Order: structure tokens, then C-alpha cells, then sequence
């Protein structure tokens, strides 16, 4: 017997699956803590932006051309080239394949098919098939590809790997890489390919080079784009509005108030007119105008120009200056040699406390590196039991991933029906007596799909799959596990009831006030 | 064979228990960090109260009156209403019980009998009985009962459920509830209960409405009180005295260098003559008024009236702004047109460093959500090895739970005899050959009571019962287990020895400076 | 099959044993928090220099002689003493031993043999013999001892525990300890022993007074040295230039904003001129001195002298007190009535805003006690599931522990060979079918040793040894385990490739930007 489930919206049911051990990621000692010195207080203020190295993947759609053989063997197979210009100038596709001859079911017609959208097909691979029999039939999949820095391979989301780089454009192979079979590479110019295969009748467009490499079971197709067009190798992290700078004899330190890390670099600049931060440079140079006009247009000026930096942590930091106008300026806003020297002195006043004020926040700022470290360490040591949950904490954002000993792999999840969610009643291992799940079994359906499967509930509605989980049926036992907007308890692993959620209170850090549970009696 | 443990104050020797899974707790993503952008530097400064929605139960006592019929099967049966007025008159209870007619044992009497106080009773559910046998007798029990809101029910610490709002007193059950049996259910005004049921002459006190409900097998009483008189939706959290403020188009934050914590509220202020703040209205109002007088009586001045906001997380903050006198005042308390004009501009100086400084303090207190939400997702993984030190930790209270799948029981701990407490030395499990126990079995003794139970040994003192905690024995073993103030040496699972506490070496994360251990030798 | 190890420097390749049960330490809840209620705002500056009470044993070098009878029953004894003076004065010892005689192997000599190194020893017992045969043998070691305060007894490396002061000189039995046999125990003035051992001609050192005592298989000498001058109860800690203090009525609060920690002592001093402060006195005042020249010298000036303070958590703190220079003589070093009233009004605004920053600055740094004291907590419960990660971020340096109950146990390495570690490639439990490794095998060898070994490969480059951590063959596996500069993956519990450390993102915390993974298409 089943109990129901309930939808929510930032966490829908979903089961996550690791990217064939593609999408690696680990822990590391990478923070470093450095204790300035001096104790010096005429530090700089200004505003700052912070970029990253880009080490993300570039994403580029591709289309697969294939045909099915069927005698349930499913052998894929290559079509004919000029039967791929036939599917991206029409959108058809021939009813025969040669190689010695084979028609759809009890047919001989060698005529032409109309490409109609195959509906079992996701927000990625896209997929159109001619017969919709969901024998002989004709397919073409657009889906993504990823390739990694230096762009020399991608890898498409179906697995194959292929060692051409994306952008590759028949002139520039001492600029890139071309490692695949030359006989079965073709560019071509000015390739017209129809927006969408599965309209009988769809607007027509011409691609610049459209790349196609003819596989053993698929024809894979690109297209071609400039690299520094379509790649920035920064991305940027975030920006600061009051940062202060200290000076060292060979360094620059930069603190955050609303930060808790400090960056640290050396004195020499970058050259701002480097080919490198091209796709960066106006994008940082705005974002400093915009802080200055909204914030320092009236009370501050610029000191010095746009001064570009390296951190010794790899970040690329975008500086602006800025000096507070003298008060009497500030005063005659808000609004002889004697009183000169009365606002010398005033000023003279303001600058050493203000030069206080600054160096006490930038040792509130480095107070934080310690702290950091070591929660840290807690990260890396928690990760070995739920990398999801600490991955998602460390990032802010519903992030999935796997153990996998020294390397954690993330996963990417797909959403079902969110409407076929049944919870079985009993999670005792009725295959197994004395064993009992550790979390309740679900039924379960995907999109557009009708195979009951069978799962295991997680957390945050994540539905598990492959070995369930198991353990002791350590009677008597009393579980309550959350799905949905809803509660269900389990005794002596078997569903006792529903129990509201408003009936259980929720633990509160920054308040931290406790309610006394009822009191036992020696019994 | 044994060996004898050793007291200590704050962590009894204790044996905790799960509230029959009703005091349930949960982890929940409720820290949402919200950065403000502009860097206006305006703010406000005031002293602020922070109050907290009541989430706890109220709780009353009641009185469940009982009759034992033993044949062991032991009955319990409804005593009559008259016998339960004799009860409250008189302290005594009458020697018989009819349905057909049953004595105390060999007797015909119909004899008055006084009530005794029962020693086994606790400081919960404590009894009194007419024959002390720890036939037939007579029960009185004393004892709490919890009622959340709405009080349309309540849970008494005998786990019985009764359905009817503590507060209904026979002329509001518009405004309250009644679902029990109508014709079992009995409002008494002025009703003259004893003092004390084990006395046999107490000051008899008279209660203004008296409710007696007849259950099958007890008469449970309670007083009736006025429900505005007795329950408060609002706990007092925290009283911040150097609080500052931000305003925005339509919010107000409010921070505090003290606490980690910042808050954030709409401008649209909350009725403070709203009947729900009745109850911590004066309260907050002294409780402002003590801190100025305290601390800003001479320097500062109030700014307005007091404000009551209500904080997007749900909390209510009483506001008192203050301004501090101008520096002329400061200077005199201390102690034409160009003095006065000079005092203008050191005035105009101080007030835009004074905003400077509170700008950067409202910066740095907002530095600290990322931290506590990331710290909050390593507690909720914790919180599944060991609850009970997790929500301690947060609490900072010995607080004890168990992990209830997606939630956690609070549990109430029961203090033992403290002498009673022999540790086994064979950690080795005789009954089973290969497995070994985990921590060290304890013999131990409730209190009054000489029954010996076997349970095992916690942390903290704590005594552990259920299925005892086993592993592998992993030859060779060297564990040492600390009980009050003393440690525990077991020997490949057999005990060796006593450790002086004073010969281990506490961690020290403040300071953290290390010692070196003993060298090896290639051996 | 095998494949081959690749080195790192920090943490070489290395088997960390635990020393004997004896090096423990634990978690104790030893953060308390209290606020400081008062906002009184003249605080005071100055420089702070805080030392810790030296709980690590004081280690001093220690000889062992013996001699070594094989028949492989390998009996020590005790060279006789005479024989002891040969091997001190001349670094030679004599080819017979008698008790009813023996000598080396087929041999009546009674010759003298001189002392040679024997290359299998180490850092620690550095070893010399005179048959280098690794019959009859003699052999000296040089090796550690620890004793801990009280110094009435002290272990040596070796595990030998000697009941005798290291710091008994023949003539303060009354301030020292001796518990051994008084027969056996022989002290000797300018006493002259041999620079090396293993020197044919050494140069001749005479030590003021070295002790020898007759174990029943050995002779353990020792230097006698003089307590206070090798023995200092206090460790530096930390030094803090910019340090605030609060003043209650019987408190002193220190705080610093560097610092996470503040410190709490009685108003009364500790007497600079005591005896136990003499081994840190000219330090900790040199260190005073030193960061007045380098950071106060010329803007500030000293107030009062230096006071030493005990506080509440045990620490010892001397304190410095500065005061700013008046606001004329910091502007003359960067360069009448009425301007003499100027300079004071400018003085007291500056004052007055100066204490609201340092009132400020000690509530920020209050702040941070209630998160280290969870984080503590947090740390102690991770402890027990990876003691040595938790230690070492807590310490900041490579810390070996291993779980002993309640308690820890330190750990130290021995470093191996580095190039004789080859991992196997089957991670299949081969003895026992459905038993899985956790961590792939590693065949090692020691130093100057041949006998390969089989352990485990741990993190940080580590070998595990002792009983191999299995688990159920859970295929399909996919692992990714780290050694040196290297990863290696098993696929279904057998080695599949090396995977290059580059294609392999670090977690980033400060930063925290994620790459999306490959998305999945409903397989
Ligand atoms: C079904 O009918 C279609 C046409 O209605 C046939 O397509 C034709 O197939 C031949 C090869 O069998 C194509 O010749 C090829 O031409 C290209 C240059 O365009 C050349 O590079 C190749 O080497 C080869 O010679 C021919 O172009 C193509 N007709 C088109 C595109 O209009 C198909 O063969 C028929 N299949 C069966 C099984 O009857
Ligand atoms: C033992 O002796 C006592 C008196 O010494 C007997 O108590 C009496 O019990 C009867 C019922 O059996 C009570 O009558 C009840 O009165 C109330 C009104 O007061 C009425 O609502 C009930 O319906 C019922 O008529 C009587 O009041 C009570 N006497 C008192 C309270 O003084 C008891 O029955 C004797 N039991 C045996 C087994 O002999
Ligand atoms: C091997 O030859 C050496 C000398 O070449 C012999 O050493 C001698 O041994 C005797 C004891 O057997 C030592 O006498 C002892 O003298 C000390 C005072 O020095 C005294 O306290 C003892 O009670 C004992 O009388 C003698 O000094 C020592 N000769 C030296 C040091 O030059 C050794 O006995 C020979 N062994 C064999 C097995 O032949
Ligand atoms: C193919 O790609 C190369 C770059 O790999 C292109 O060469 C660039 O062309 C632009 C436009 O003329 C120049 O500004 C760059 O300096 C060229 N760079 C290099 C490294 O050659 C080339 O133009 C592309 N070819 C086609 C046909 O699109
Ligand atoms: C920074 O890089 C730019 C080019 O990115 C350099 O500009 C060159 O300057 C020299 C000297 O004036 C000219 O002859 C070149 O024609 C310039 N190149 C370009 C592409 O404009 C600039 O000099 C570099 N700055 C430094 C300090 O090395
Ligand atoms: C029973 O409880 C009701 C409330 O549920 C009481 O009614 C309140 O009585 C006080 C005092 O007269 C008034 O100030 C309130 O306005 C009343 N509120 C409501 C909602 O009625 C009632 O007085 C109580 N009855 C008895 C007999 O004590
Ligand atoms: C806040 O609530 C109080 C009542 O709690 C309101 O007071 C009422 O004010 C009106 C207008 O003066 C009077 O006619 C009523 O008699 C008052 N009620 C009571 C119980 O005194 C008050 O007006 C509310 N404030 C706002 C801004 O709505
Ligand atoms: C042996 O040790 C004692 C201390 O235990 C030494 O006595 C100290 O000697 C110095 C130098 O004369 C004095 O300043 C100390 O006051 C003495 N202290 C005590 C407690 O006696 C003694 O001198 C040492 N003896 C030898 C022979 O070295
Ligand atoms: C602090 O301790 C020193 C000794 O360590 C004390 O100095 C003694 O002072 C008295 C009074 O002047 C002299 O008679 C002694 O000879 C001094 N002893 C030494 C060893 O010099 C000092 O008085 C102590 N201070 C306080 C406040 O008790
Ligand atoms: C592709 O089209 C553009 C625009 O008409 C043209 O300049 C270019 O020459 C074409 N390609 C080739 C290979 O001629
Ligand atoms: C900020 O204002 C300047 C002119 O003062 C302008 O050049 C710049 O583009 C502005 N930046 C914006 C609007 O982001
Ligand atoms: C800033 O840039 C201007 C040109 O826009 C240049 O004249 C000036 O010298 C630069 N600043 C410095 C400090 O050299
Ligand atoms: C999702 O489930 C609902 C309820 O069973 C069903 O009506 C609907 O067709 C399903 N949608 C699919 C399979 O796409
Ligand atoms: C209860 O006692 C009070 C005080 O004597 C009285 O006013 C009230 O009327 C009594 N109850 C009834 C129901 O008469
Ligand atoms: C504070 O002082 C005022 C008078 O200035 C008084 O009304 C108020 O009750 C006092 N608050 C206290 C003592 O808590
Ligand atoms: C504060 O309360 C007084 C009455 O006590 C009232 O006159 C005044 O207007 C209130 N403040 C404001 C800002 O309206
Ligand atoms: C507690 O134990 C002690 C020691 O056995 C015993 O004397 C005492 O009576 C006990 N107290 C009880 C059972 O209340
Ligand atoms: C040890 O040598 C010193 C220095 O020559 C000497 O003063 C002392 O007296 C010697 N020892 C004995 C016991 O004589
Ligand atoms: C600091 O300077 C003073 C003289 O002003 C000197 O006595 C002291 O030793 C110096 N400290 C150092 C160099 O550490
Ligand atoms: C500081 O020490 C000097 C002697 O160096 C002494 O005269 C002076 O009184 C001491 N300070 C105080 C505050 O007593
Ligand atoms: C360490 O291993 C290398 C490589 O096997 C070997 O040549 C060398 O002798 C070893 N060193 C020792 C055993 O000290």
C-alpha cells in the first residue's frame, strides 16, 4: 500500500545522477592566512572588483544524426552525407539506408519523411525521429557539449569524445587542434540549417561554418564560433564599494568590510591593455562607474586611474581610488589665515582618526582567515557523508554529489512526474527478515513516461536509486521523515500517520531559545 | 566485578528518555541573508528589545484521582464524584469500591482511610495512596500538563489526551473549545481543594472554578484560569544597548556589534496598543527605560517615542532612539558668532566620522550570515551522529535528543541514585563471542528503589539503556572512558586501570599551542 | 601487479604509530563566555604579550648500554660498570661478558672492540654496536626521555619508566624525588664522556655531573642539569600591538582586533619579581620594548609600566600601556587663549570619538566567543570520526591521533623509503569473496631496510598498518584515490588509469563560483 506525496517548488522530486565520473571536484588546503605587521595607518580607500579564472567548461549545442536498424539489437548507424543536407535544408529525412538495402516495416518506397519531435525528449538531447514508434528509423539529436580549457577535445552530453576543438575553423590549426580522422571531417561555409527539424515548414538559417565529423554510428555537427568571441577566461566573483588598501614595501592587502576575505598582491600592476581582459575590461570599468556615481559621485573624487592587480591567489582585482573631499567642502554641500588654519587642523583631526578607524577594520577583516580555515577543514571532513548537503551550503544553491574516495563528483538531477510520488507503508525488508530500509520506498513515474519505478525517498524530495539503503530492525523504533509540505511516521517501520509540520518546531541559531520537554516519572 | 563511579553537579549520573515522540524538533534552511547596498551613512543609533514568538507549551498542574483493584492485572477505575469530593475536603478516601462490591484485602469496613504520601513519587507526577503496598487502594497523582496553541487541548505527563481547552469555564465556548463527553464533565466554582493530599489536617484553599472530567479509568482535574492572565506569545530574547539602524525606502535594518545577528523590518511600525503585546509591554518599556537611565542618562537624549516593529523572521523589537548631546554639552558636563561657529564645524566633523564609524559596525555585523548559515548546515549534519551535543552546543544547556529520521526527539532525563553507578571491567560481550561493547556496561539504581538495572555508559554522565552499543573487537584495544572525575582504562575490552584526569591534556583552540609526542624508532 | 608512488614534501610518505597509550588528550568545554554589560568608553591602549603554562615534559637526552646474548632468545643485561667507563672514556668496550662467561662466536679473546654506528638506527635511539651483524653483542643507544612536572620520574623513548628526578643532584633529595634502588644508583662528577660513539678518536667532553642507574637489562645514564635554568613553565603565546582594555570594578578585560580570544583578569597584579616569571621576564619585556620602537615610538608614549596580570583562564599577561600624543605635537611631527581653547576642543572631540571606536572594538571582539565555543563543540564531535584532520586545523601543523573513547591518543611518524611505495592494483578482498578494500593496498619499505611491507593507503600521502578497513563490494564502484602529486582510479574495485591532478577542481570557499555539470537525459 502507498501514501501520496506533495509537491514544492525550489526542491521538486528529482533523482540525481552522477556525470559518468566526469565532473570531478576535491577539497584542498587553499587558504592561506598572513598576518600583516605593520601597524601602519595611512592606508588607501577605494573601490574594487574581483574576478576568478574561468576554469568552467564552454557549452555548445551539436546535432547527432542517426539511424535505428531494429530486427531489439538497435544498431546505430551513420547516415549518408547528402542525406544530412536533405534533413538540415528540408528537414526530411530518406525512408532507406544502404550499404545491402533496408525500408521501414514491409516497405520499398525510398520516399521522403517528414521529422516530427519525439515528446520523450528533455530540456537537453532534443530529439526528432521520422516513424514515432516510441524496422528502420531516422533520428537527430541536438544537445550540448562541453570542452575544457585549452579547447583542443569536447565531450557532448551522450559520452562521445571527440578530439577537434570547437573552434577549429579550417585556417587555424597551428591556433588549435584537429585530431580526428581527416578523411571524415567536413567544414562548410554558409551552411543553411532549418530552426527547428520538427516543423513541416520552418524559417531557414545561414550558419558562417558549420563543422561535421562522421562517426562510426552517428554523423556529430558544430557550429563553428571565434574563441575570443564566445570565451572569457575570468568570470567575474564580486565587487567591493569600501575596500581599503594597505602598502607594504612589495605587496598591496585589500580588505573588505562586508568581506571576510582579504586579498594580497604585488605592487606591480597589470597592463590594463592585455589581450586577457578583453571580455572583462568595460564590464569592470562600468561596474566602478556605476559604485561612483551611485554612491561617491558628491563626497568623494577619484585619486589615480583604473589600477589592475593579480592576487596571489589567482583573482584579477579592478581598483578605483577614492579620497573624501576636504570638509569644507563637505560642509559647504551639507550647507581669514586663522580660520584656514582652523580647518587644517579639523581636517588634520579627521585624517588621523579616520587612519585609526581604517586600520582597525582591516584587522577585524584579517580576524576571519583563521575562522575560515579550519570550517574548512569541518567541510572536507563532513563531505565524506553528505557532499550534496556541504556542497550546497559552501555555494548557496541545491548542488548534488558523490563520494568517490579522495574526489567528490557532482551530479546532475531530472525531474518526474512530481504527481506519481507513492510512499510505501512497509519498510521492512520483506526480501530479507531482520533487515529494514533506512529510509521509506517510493513508486515513482518520469516525465512523459509509464514504467512504475521503484526508489528510495531522500531529503529535500530527492528520490535515491540503485542499493537501498538498510540497516537493524532495532525494535521498537518511531521515525518521521519530511516529503513535500508533509510528515509521515513510521513505528516499528510500518506508516503509522500523517503528522502536520507545524506540530514540530524548527531549531533556531541566532535566537536559541528552548522549550522544556515533558518530564519522566522513574518509569 | 566492578568498579565505583564519582559524583559531579551540573551532568548527574542520569538515564534520559524521548517524551514518547512528542517534543519534536527539526533543522531547517531559516537563515536568509539579505546584503544592503547603499552605503548612506545616515543611520540611527538607539537601544533595542528583541522578543520571540512562544512557541513552548503552557503548562498546569493537574490531579488524577484512581482506584487499584490487584486480583496483578491491576485495574485502575474512576473513583465516585462524592469520594472525589472527599478527597479535596477531607484528604481521605473511602475503604470501598462498587459496581459488585470490593474491599482492601480480607475487610468488610467501609472504613475512612487517610491519604499517605507515596516516597517512589518524583518531582513529577508526585502520589499519595491509603495503603502504602508499593485488594484494593486508592491514588492520588499531582502532576503537569502541556497545551500549545491553541489551547483547544492538552497532553498531561501520563500521556493521556483530553479535548478540552485548559481555559474554558463553562461561559466562553465560543471563544475556547469542548469535545470530551458532556455528560462526564463537571465545573465547580469555589471549589475547596487541601494543601496537601498526605497531611492529614492542611490549610484547605479555596480555587475559583474547579473542572473534573470523569475518564475511563481516572477523574483528571484542573484549575481554570483566565488565558490572557496565564500565557504570553511573546519570550524575551535579547536587549541590545548600542544598537544602530538603517533606513531604506521601506525597510529598516537594525544591527548590534554584540550580537551576530541583524535584523530587518518594514517602516510601518506595529500598533503598540495592540491587546498581543500586552503582556511584554510594560515589561519592555522598563526594560528601555533601564538602560538609559543606566547608561545614557548624562551623555545622550531620547530621539522620539518607543517604536515597535515587526522583523521579517518574526521577531518584535521595541525601539528607543537616542542622540547624544552635542559637544558643547559633553565638554561642559566634563568641565561670539566664531566660538559658536567653530563649535558648528567640530560638531559637523565628529557627526560624519560618528556615521562613518556606524556604516562600517553595520557592515561588519552583516559579515557574519554567511557564517552562521553555513555553520547552522554543519550543525543539521552533525545533528544526525549526536543531537544531543549538536542542539546542547546551540543551546547552550545539557539538552539530550535522539534522531527521529528527518527530525529530533527531545528527551527528559530521569537523575539516578549517584552512588548506585559500578562499572563492569569485561567490555567483552560473554553472550555472544567476537563482538565487543562499545563503552563500558554499568550497574545502576533509581532512586528510592533497589531493583539493580544494566544499562551502559554515556557521555557526560549519562547512562544509556535499550540495546547496548556493540562493535568488533579489534585486537589489540587501549580505550579510556571518563565518568565524573575519573577515567576508565580497558585493556583489550578487560579494564586495566584508573587514570588521573590530570595526566590528559585538554584541547585548547584559543591558544593552541601543541607537544610533541614520543619518537619512534623503525620498530 | 603494482604502480609506482610519486613524492611531497610537507607530508612525505609516512607510518604514524600511536606512543603507547602515553601522549592523550581530549575536548573539554573549556570557552566560557561573558559580556561586559557597562558601555563606559575610556578604555585603555596598549600592548599586550601573552604566555601559556607549559604543560609539555621536558625532554633530555638519555644513554641506554647493554649487551645482547643469542643462542634468537636475545637476552639484554647490564654491562658492569667498569666496562660502562671503558665505553665513556675510550668508545670501546670489551669482548666478554661473565655472570658463567661468554664472548662473540667462536672466539676467547676477551679483546677490546671498537664502538661503530649502526646504520639502522634513527633521529631518535641513534645506535652503536661492535659486531655489525643486524653469540654476543654490546651496544650503546642514545635516545629521548620526557618528564613532566612535578619532574619526579621520566620515561625514556625506549618505554623504560625510571622513578628518579631528572634534576637530583646527590644533594636535594629534599626538593627533588629518588624511588629507585639506592644500590644501583651511582651520580659522578666532572664526569668525561665521548663526543660520538661511533668515532674511532673522538673529542672528550666533561659534563658536570652525570647519573647512572643498573636496570636489570641495561645501564640508563642521564646529565643532571639545573631546573631553572632548563626547565620554563610559561610559553610564549602570541603578541598583540594594538590591544584595548576595559576596566570593571575588579576586572580587567583585554581585548585585541586581531585576535578572536579576549582575556579576562583581576584587577590585582601578579609580582614582576617573582621566581617563576625570572625564564620569561627579559623576554616578554624585550618583546614589549620591541613593538613600542617599531610601531609607538614616535606617535605615542608609554603610560605607567609594565603589569603583569594572571588570568581567569590561566594565562599570564604583561601589558604595556600607551597614550597617544597630544593632537599639537602629532601635527608638528608631521609638519593664544584662544588657540590653546582650540587645540583642547579639537583634543576632547578627538578623545570622545576615539573611546566610541574602542567601546566599539570591544564589543566586536566579545562577538566572536559564542561561534568558537560551537565550533569547539562541532570539533569535538568530528574528532571521533578523523581525530588527526580535526587536530591539525585546530594547531595549523600535520598532527597523527587516533580515537581512544573518551580520549585521544598522539601519534608519530616514521618517514619510509618514498620510492619503494607501490599501490596494488585489485582493491578485492581476494581471502574473502564480497569483501571489499576502502583504501587501495600499498606495499612500502622502511629506511635501510629490505623486508617489504603491506599497508594501506591513507590521506596526506599516509600508510596505514594494522587491520585493513573493508567494506561490501557495492558495484558499480568508481573511486578516485590521491597520493603525492597523483590520482588513481578503480573501477569496480580494480585500477583502471592515472588521472591527471589538473582535470580536477579545488573546492573554493572564499570565492565559491560553480560550474554546472553535464546535464542528463531521462536513461
Ligand atoms: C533513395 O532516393 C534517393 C534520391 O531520391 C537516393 O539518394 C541518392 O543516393 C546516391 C548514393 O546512393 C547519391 O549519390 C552521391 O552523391 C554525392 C554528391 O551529391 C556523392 O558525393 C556520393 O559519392 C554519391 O555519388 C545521390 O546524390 C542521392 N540523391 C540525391 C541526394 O538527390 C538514394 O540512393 C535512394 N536509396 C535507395 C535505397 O534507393
Ligand atoms: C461506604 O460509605 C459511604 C458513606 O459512608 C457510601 O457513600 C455513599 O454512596 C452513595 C452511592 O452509593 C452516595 O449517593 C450518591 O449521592 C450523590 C449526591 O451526593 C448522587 O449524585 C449520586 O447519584 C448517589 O446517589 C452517597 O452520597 C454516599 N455518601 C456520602 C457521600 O456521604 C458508600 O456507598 C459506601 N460504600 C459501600 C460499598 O458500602
Ligand atoms: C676481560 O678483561 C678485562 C680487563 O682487561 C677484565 O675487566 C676486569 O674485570 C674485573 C671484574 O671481573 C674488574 O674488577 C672490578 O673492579 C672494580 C673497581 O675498578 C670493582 O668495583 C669491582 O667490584 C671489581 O673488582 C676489573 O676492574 C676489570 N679490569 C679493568 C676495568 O681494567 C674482565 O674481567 C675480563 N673478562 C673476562 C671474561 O676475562
Ligand atoms: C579562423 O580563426 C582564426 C583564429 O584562430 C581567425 O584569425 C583571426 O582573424 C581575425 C579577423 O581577421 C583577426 O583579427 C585575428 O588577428 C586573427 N587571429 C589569428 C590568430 O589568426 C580567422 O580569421 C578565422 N577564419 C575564418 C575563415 O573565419
Ligand atoms: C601594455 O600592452 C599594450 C598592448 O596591449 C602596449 O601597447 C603597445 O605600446 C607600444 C609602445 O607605445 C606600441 O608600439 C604598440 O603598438 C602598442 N601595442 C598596441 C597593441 O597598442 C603597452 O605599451 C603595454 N604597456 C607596458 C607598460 O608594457
Ligand atoms: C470566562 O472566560 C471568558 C473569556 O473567555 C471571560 O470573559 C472575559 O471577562 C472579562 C472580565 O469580565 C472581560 O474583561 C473580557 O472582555 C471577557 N472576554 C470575553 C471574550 O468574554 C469570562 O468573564 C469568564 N467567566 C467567568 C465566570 O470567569
Ligand atoms: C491602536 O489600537 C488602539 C486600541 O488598541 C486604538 O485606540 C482606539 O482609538 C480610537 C480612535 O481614537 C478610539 O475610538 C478607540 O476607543 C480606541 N480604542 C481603545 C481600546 O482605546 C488606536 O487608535 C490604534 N491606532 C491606530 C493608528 O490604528
Ligand atoms: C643541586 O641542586 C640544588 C637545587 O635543587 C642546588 O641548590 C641551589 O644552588 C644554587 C647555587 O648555589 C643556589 O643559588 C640555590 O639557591 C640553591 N637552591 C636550593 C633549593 O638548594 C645545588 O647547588 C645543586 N648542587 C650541586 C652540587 O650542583
Ligand atoms: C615581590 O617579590 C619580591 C621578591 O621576589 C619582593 O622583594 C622583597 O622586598 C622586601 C621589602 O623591600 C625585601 O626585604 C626583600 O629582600 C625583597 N626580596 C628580594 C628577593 O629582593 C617584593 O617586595 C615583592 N612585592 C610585593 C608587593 O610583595
Ligand atoms: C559566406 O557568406 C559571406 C557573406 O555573403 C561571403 O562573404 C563569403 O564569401 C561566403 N563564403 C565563401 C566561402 O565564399
Ligand atoms: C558614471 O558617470 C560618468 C560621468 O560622470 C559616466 O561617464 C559613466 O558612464 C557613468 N557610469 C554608469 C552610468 O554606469
Ligand atoms: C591617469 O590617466 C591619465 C590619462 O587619462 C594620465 O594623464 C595620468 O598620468 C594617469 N595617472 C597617473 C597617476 O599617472
Ligand atoms: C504525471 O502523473 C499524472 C498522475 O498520474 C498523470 O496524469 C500524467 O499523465 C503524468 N504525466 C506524464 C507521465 O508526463
Ligand atoms: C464564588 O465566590 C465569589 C467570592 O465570594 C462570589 O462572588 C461568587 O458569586 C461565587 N460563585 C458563585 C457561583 O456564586
Ligand atoms: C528611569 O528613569 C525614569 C525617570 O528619569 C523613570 O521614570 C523610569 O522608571 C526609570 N527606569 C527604571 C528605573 O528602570
Ligand atoms: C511622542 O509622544 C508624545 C506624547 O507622549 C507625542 O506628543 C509626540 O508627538 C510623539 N512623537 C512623535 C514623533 O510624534
Ligand atoms: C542510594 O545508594 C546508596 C548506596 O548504595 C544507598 O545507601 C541509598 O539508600 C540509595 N538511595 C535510594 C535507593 O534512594
Ligand atoms: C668538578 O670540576 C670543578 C671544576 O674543576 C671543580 O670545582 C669541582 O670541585 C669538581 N668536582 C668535585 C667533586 O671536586
Ligand atoms: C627599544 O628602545 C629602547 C630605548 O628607547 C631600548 O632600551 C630597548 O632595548 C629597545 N628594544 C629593542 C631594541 O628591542
Ligand atoms: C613606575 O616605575 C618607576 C620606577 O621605574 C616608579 O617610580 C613609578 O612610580 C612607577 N609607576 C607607578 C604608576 O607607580
Ligand atoms: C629506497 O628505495 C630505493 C628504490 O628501491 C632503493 O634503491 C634504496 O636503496 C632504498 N633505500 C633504503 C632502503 O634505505
Amino acid at each position: 500500500g502507498d501514501v501520496v506525496g506533495v509537491n514544492t517548488t525550489k526542491y521538486p522530486y528529482r533523482v540525481c545522477s552522477m556525470a559518468q565520473g566526469l565532473d570531478l571536484i576535491r577539497f584542498e588546503r587553499n587558504i592561506v592566512c598572513t598576518s600583516m605587521k605593520p601597524i601602519n595607518e595611512d592606508l588607501d580607500e577605494g573601490i574594487m572588483v574581483v574576478y576568478k579564472r574561468n576554469i568552467c567548461a564552454h557549452t555548445f549545442k551539436v546535432r547527432v544524426y542517426q539511424k535505428v536498424l531494429t530486427f531489439s539489437n538497435t544498431e546505430y548507424v551513420a547516415p549518408p552525407m547528402w542525406e544530412i543536407h536533405h534533413i538540415n535544408s528540408h528537414s526530411q529525412c530518406y525512408s532507406s539506408y544502404s550499404r545491402f538495402v533496408a525500408y521501414h516495416r514491409d516497405s520499398y518506397e525510398n520516399k521522403t519523411m517528414q521529422l516530427m519531435p519525439d515528446d520523450y525528449s528533455n530540456t537537453c538531447s532534443t530529439r526528432y525521429v521520422t516513424v514515432k514508434d516510441q524496422n528502420l528509423n531516422c533520428m537527430v539529436t541536438i544537445t550540448t557539449a562541453r570542452s575544457k580549457y585549452p579547447y583542443h577535445f569536447f565531450i557532448t552530453s551522450t559520452g562521445d569524445v571527440v578530439d577537434i576543438s570547437p573552434f577549429y575553423n579550417g585556417t587555424n590549426r597551428n591556433a588549435s587542434y584537429f585530431g580526428e580522422n581527416a578523411d571524415k571531417f567536413f567544414i562548410f561555409p554558409n551552411y543553411t540549417i532549418v530552426s527547428d527539424f520538427g516543423r513541416p515548414n520552418s524559417a531557414l538559417e545561414t550558419h558562417r561554418l558549420v563543422a561535421f565529423l562522421e562517426r562510426a554510428d552517428s554523423v556529430i555537427s558544430w557550429d563553428i564560433q571565434d574563441e575570443k568571441n564566445v570565451t572569457c577566461q575570468l568570470t567575474f566573483w564580486e565587487a567591493s564599494e569600501r575596500t581599503i588598501r594597505s602598502e607594504a614595501e612589495d605587496s598591496y592587502h585589500f580588505s573588505s568590510a562586508k568581506m571576510t576575505a582579504t586579498f594580497l598582491s604585488k605592487k606591480q600592476e597589470v597592463n590594463m591593455s592585455d589581450s586577457a581582459l578583453d571580455c572583462v575590461r568595460d564590464e569592470a570599468i562600468n561596474k566602478l562607474q556605476q559604485i561612483f556615481n551611485t554612491s561617491y559621485n558628491q563626497t568623494y573624487e577619484k585619486y589615480g586611474n583604473v589600477s589592475v592587480f593579480e592576487t596571489t591567489g589567482g583573482l584579477v582585482v579592478f581598483w578605483q581610488g577614492i579620497k573624501q573631499k576636504s570638509l569644507v567642502e563637505l560642509e559647504r554641500l551639507a550647507n581669514e589665515s586663522v580660520h584656514n588654519l582652523v580647518y587644517a587642523q579639523l581636517q588634520f583631526t579627521y585624517d588621523t582618526l579616520r587612519g585609526y578607524i581604517n586600520r582597525a577594520l582591516a584587522q577585524i577583516a584579517e580576524a576571519w582567515c583563521v575562522d575560515q580555515r579550519r570550517t574548512l577543514e569541518v567541510f572536507k571532513e563532513l563531505s565524506k557523508i553528505n557532499p550534496s548537503a556541504i556542497l550546497s551550503a559552501i555555494y548557496n544553491k541545491p548542488i548534488a554529489a558523490r563520494f568517490m574516495g579522495d574526489v567528490l563528483g557532482l551530479a546532475s538531477c531530472v525531474t518526474i512526474n512530481q504527481t506519481s510520488v507513492k510512499v510505501l507503508r512497509d519498510m521492512n525488508v520483506k526480501e530479507s527478515p531482520g533487515r529494514c530500509y533506512s529510509r521509506p520506498v517510493v513508486i515513482f513515474n518520469f516525465a512523459n513516461s509509464s514504467y512504475v519505478q521503484y526508489g528510495q525517498l531522500g531529503e529535500d524530495n530527492e528520490i535515491l536509486l540503485g542499493n537501498h539503503r538498510t540497516e537493524e530492525c532495532q525494535l521498537p523504533s518511531l521515525k518521521i521523515f519530511i516529503a513535500g509540505n508533509s510528515a509521515y511516521e513510521y513505528v516499528d517501520y510500518l506508516f503509522k500517520r500523517m503528522i502536520d509540520l507545524s506540530s514540530i518546531s524548527t531549531v533556531d541559531s541566532m535566537i536559541a531559545l528552548d522549550c522544556d520537554p515533558l518530564c519522566n516519572t522513574d518509569f
